[PDB]
């Protein structure tokens, strides 16, 4: 039974994806087996005016599947698997697929891996669209700088749907379709069934153990903790500014330091306790002490000494530890913003950050200021070569603030909105490209970059998003989705006109 | 070719292991088996050449039973991970190397029902189905093996040739007596499950149970700061008498689960966590019952916060799933209560807990909702002989430095050894407790050291099931093919 409709037992759970912010509202959702049956479901919807949306993972931070106005959803579960097509000579990543699948199947059966998320539960759908990278993009770059080709439903003028196959040779007529998949985003061109993914290098046999990279066999894994009862402003900055200044020198596509990740978790001073996550591949003898080096780096100067503990880890095991992947839970409510960052905080925005940790305005106890370890090989693919057109930042910075109660939505998001526009307060209250910042990643949507109460820099949130791949974006979209029936706060759209 | 894993191969230092990071194996080949002809040539083969093997499915042994440095060959069953329904055996297949979260998400997104096996989501089909897997729904439906209609088991025989069998829960089945052993007697002991078929003894979306379509979920939190002994054990108590009144198998509260959680003082706080079908108008009264109930003359407020979710998206939360972190390392100690700890042991807990000749935040004594359905089954009809508990009670502490184990495995031992004093050491069945559970092994119940009760580590798990197991054991793994510590052996000869 493939349908399920209001009443049915598994309704309250497939009418949600894991934000519990977002109820939807459809008539039906379908758990789809195969393309035939995702042409059948959205021709119909179509010829019925009905709004559509498609589940994969149900990892979306904003309301895009869940949008009270979607009548139809489309949940991939049925398609969730992972393998090698001979055929093509690539591997075949089901739309449904969750990244845990993933990497167990690719690691266990051929000692491979892609340089994908660290949440197990996010799905392939959403995820790969969105230009998806993690503990391995230093090392490895994002995971769509693998993708080979894409098998997407897509809906005709007309309004009937067919399947079309789009890849990455220059002459494949559909190729433009192919290059909107490398970071395009979610929910704006069809509906993907599978994802077909292998090196892009030319010299490399026809194996698959040699088709996607091998991750290190092993890795170094540190915590390290500060307390924040001895912590003043200036130690903060220290830790800030050493932490800046290090990503600023060690993330260039040719640094002996892409083989290094890192999380800094700036939390609220109620939590107890500031804490980094580092993951090193451990293959090479000085390991440790390069380990050692980094989190010297880190806390020189600040004048509180960390505790630190580091343990050596195979690496699938490692992709599971919570450290890197984080704790599971998608119970409660949770609001995240984001941006790029080229350079490190300046001295004025460490200010605002160590105010709003340390306020006690509000008692968001959750909230975080994370930043993330990026760049590396990331940055030695061209910005116009897919869709991912940041291709020169050093790390991503996630700012998120979680709740419990349902009717205390309005203080946290104010508290969070508060915090980016303060940070971002001189270019408009958001991270304008090509400065300090380099926008904002689409798998972290933030419907506010298109509100016109929180972003005052005149710069529309698609160029935010996309920078200047934008309008090669809306040709795509004007070519294979004519009607707009794929769309969402922030979807790709034609121009006006 | 690329299924066989050798010292060397990138793969090896994480397939050489389970999820249990204390236990390193040695062997010289794993094989990520696809079928049950490859499972056969692996068990031939090194039958010939008298290499010991051993399965991993999910990877979760809480003891060595497959990292033993013993082992030689490994049979990995990570290939075959399939969940589905079989239409030409009407009933629901599930592979070995299948996690218990595919299980659920596949059975409840595809077909809407469920079965009542454990609460982690990495926990493997394969050694949690054949020792007796419960969970959360357990209270409400049995125990998983209540739904194990038929396996199908690649065996060794006395010619040393490995073959495939079904055996199924029909009376008339020439290999019952092996279907049976696999309700319950324990992964490692009889041959290789390749896959099991579950549907209820008694149209897919009705031969399993369907779940409660949402819960209630509450955590519920006391400080250990200024909780002395007496509001400890005044706690303890209103838990086990309520659990004592409120488990039988016609009891409204089926469909109540709840673990408490008597941690070390240095952890900062008590907790408990309560799951109960909301489906029912009044849910929130009757959950607010069993709280106040826990909490009664305590005089120490909790803080208490409930949540009601959808079932699927329930069993991911870690309140009820588990933290996922298996790094580190563990030591587990388990017992069936069939009554609630008395006051000698309630003292020995509190003193324990709050030790400080030992100091390790990490150690908790977990309390899990047992019986109700699980007890409406008679004792002899599965391999789970125990059908008259009230609770399972879990021992563990965890800790980081491997060069600490032992003054980790002594504090544990020196706990439980204390509790069970009256009887040995050891939960000796048929009074207070009912021995053991077979997927929580512990090899010290073995171990003339820590058991003086003079009732044998098989008689603790096992019960009056253990000749029956034997004679299958004798029947079908003549050899001894498939054997570890506390593995099904037949009397000495
Ligand atoms: C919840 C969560 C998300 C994370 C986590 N960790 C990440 C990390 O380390 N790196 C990252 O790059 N991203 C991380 N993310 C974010 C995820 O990348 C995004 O949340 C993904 O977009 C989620 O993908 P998915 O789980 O499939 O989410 P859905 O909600 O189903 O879809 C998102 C969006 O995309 C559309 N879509 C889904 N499926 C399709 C198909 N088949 N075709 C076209 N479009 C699709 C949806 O309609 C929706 O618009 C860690 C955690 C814990
Ligand atoms: C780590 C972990 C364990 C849990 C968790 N939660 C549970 C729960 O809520 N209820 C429970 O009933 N049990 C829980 N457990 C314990 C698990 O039930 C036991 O740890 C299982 O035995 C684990 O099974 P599996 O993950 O497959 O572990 P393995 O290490 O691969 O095998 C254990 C044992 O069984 C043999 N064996 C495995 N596979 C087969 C096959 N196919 N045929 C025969 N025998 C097999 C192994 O050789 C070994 O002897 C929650 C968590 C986090
Ligand atoms: C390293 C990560 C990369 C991924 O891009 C995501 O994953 C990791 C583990 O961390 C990122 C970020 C710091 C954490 C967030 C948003 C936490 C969210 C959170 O606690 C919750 C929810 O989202 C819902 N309930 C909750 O409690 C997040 C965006
Ligand atoms: C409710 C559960 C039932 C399952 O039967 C198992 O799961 C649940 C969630 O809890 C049970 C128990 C209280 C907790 C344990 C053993 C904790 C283990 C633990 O912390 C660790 C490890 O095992 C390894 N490293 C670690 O850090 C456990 C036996
Ligand atoms: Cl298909
Ligand atoms: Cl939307
Ligand atoms: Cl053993
Ligand atoms: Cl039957
Ligand atoms: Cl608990
Ligand atoms: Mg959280
Ligand atoms: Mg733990």
């Amino acid at each position: 039974i493939d349908s399920v409709a209001p009443g049915d037992i598994r309704y309250e759970d497939l009418r949600r994806g894991e934000n519990l912010r977002f109820v939807g509202d459809p008539e039906e959702i379908h758990l789809v087996g195969s393309a035939a049956e995702i042409e059948q479901v959205l021709s119909r919807a179509v010829r019925s005016g009905k709004r559509v949306a498609v589940r994969s993972g149900g990892h979306c931070y904003e309301d895009f599947v869940a949008n009270s106005d979607v009548r139809v959803v489309m949940d991939m579960s049925r398609l969730s698997a992972v393998g090698f097509d001979e055929e093509r000579g690539a591997f075949a990543v089901e739309a449904g697929a969750t990244l845990g699948a993933v990497y167990k199947t690719l690691f266990r059966v051929w000692g491979v891996t892609l340089p994908g998320g660290a949440c197990p539960d996010v799905g392939a759908g959403g995820h790969i669209l969105g230009g998806g990278y993690g503990p391995l993009s230093r090392m490895h770059g994002s995971i769509v700088d693998y993708l080979h080709a894409v098998e997407v439903v897509v809906v005709d003028a007309s309004g009937d749907a067919r399947t079309v196959i789009a890849t990455r040779e220059p002459s494949d007529p559909n190729h433009d379709l192919w290059w909107a998949h490398t970071g395009g985003g979610g929910g704006n061109f069809g509906v993907v069934v599978r994802y077909w993914l292998r090196t892009a290098e030319a010299d490399v046999p026809p194996e698959p153990g040699r088709l996607l990279p091998r991750p290190p066999a092993e890795v170094l894994l540190n915590t390290t903790v500060w307390p924040w009862e001895g912590l003043d402003e200036a130690a903060f900055a220290r830790l800030v500014r050493n932490h800046g200044r290090w990503f600023e020198q060690n993330s260039g596509p040719d640094s002996p330091w892409c083989d290094l990740y890192s999380v800094l978790a700036l939390t609220r001073s109620q939590s107890g306790a500031l804490a980094m996550t580092t993951q090193l591949d451990a293959t090479g003898p000085d390991a440790e002490k390069r380990l050692e080096t980094y989190l010297a780096a880190v806390s020189e100067g600040v004048g509180v000494q960390p505790h630190s503990d580091t343990r050596r880890l195979p690496w699938l095991h490692s992709t599971r530890w919570p450290g890197i992947a984080g704790d599971g839970d998608m119970t409660g409510r949770a609001k995240i913003k984001a941006a790029y960052a080229r350079r490190s905080f300046d001295d004025r925005q460490i200010g605002t950050l160590y105010t709003r940790l340390t306020s006690t305005d509000y008692d968001n106890p959750a909230g975080v200021v994370a930043l993330i370890a990026y760049g590396g090989k990331v940055n030695a693919v061209p910005a116009d070569r897919t869709a991912v057109a940041q291709r020169d930042s050093i790390l991503k910075i996630v700012y998120v603030t979680t709740w419990e109660d349902p009717a205390q939505d309005p203080v946290h998001v104010r508290w969070i909105r508060e915090l980016y526009r303060d940070v971002y307060a001189d270019t408009g209250g958001v991270p304008v490209p090509g400065g300090a910042a380099d926008g904002a990643y689409v798998n972290y949507p933030d419907v506010d970059l298109a509100d016109e109460e929180w972003n005052t820099s005149g710069v529309p949130w698609s160029e935010l998003y996309y920078k200047d791949a934008y309008p090669r974006l809306q040709a795509v979209k004007a070519r294979w989705d004519p009607r707009n029936v794929f769309r969402h706060a922030l979807s790709v759209r034609v121009p006006p006109a």
